[PDB]
């Protein structure tokens, strides 16, 4: 429902690592998605949460001098009702 | 997302409550939403939440000789993902 997180860049890059940045307003999500791969065809993409509250994630274990495709998701937990189930009863007594 | 609560029933009557009764599956809900009101016309709906492992609820306070429209909610947790963003960030160092 709610807009993705913004502004994704990098603050830190080493030689296994980047260390991710991005936006988002304050309380909208319970997590973020982070979805991780190398931008040619070395396997799949790994997954990971992070805390709703952070805007900051050291991306580890990583190869040098590679180019990783790097996706975040807002993660948003929805409090839904079901379709009502209905039923009319009536108190005891005179009215 | 998913279907309901089952089987709304009263288990007791009195001159001013409704002990309600109903079915779900075991940890299906984390609460359930009762909505009530006067079946005729006294004003508006009243919500309450029970939590998720209670079948069985007493509605207090009510009018004598009086049918009221009882509705049950379950409350469904529902984790939802927005669009993506994004990016390509290229690691130091040489690419071996």
């Amino acid at each position: 429902m709610l807009p993705a997180p913004k502004n994704l860049v990098v603050s830190e890059v080493t030689e296994d690592s980047l260390r991710l940045s991005w936006t988002a307003p304050d309380a909208a999500f319970d997590s973020f998605m982070i979805q991780y791969q190398e931008s040619e065809k070395v396997g799949e993409a790994i997954n990971l949460t992070v805390p709703g509250s952070e805007r900051s994630y050291d991306l580890t274990g990583l190869k040098p001098g590679t180019e990783y495709t790097v996706s975040i998701y807002g993660v948003l937990v929805v409090h839904k009702l079901t379709f009502p189930l209905s039923a009319e009863f009536t108190t005891g007594g005179h009215h």
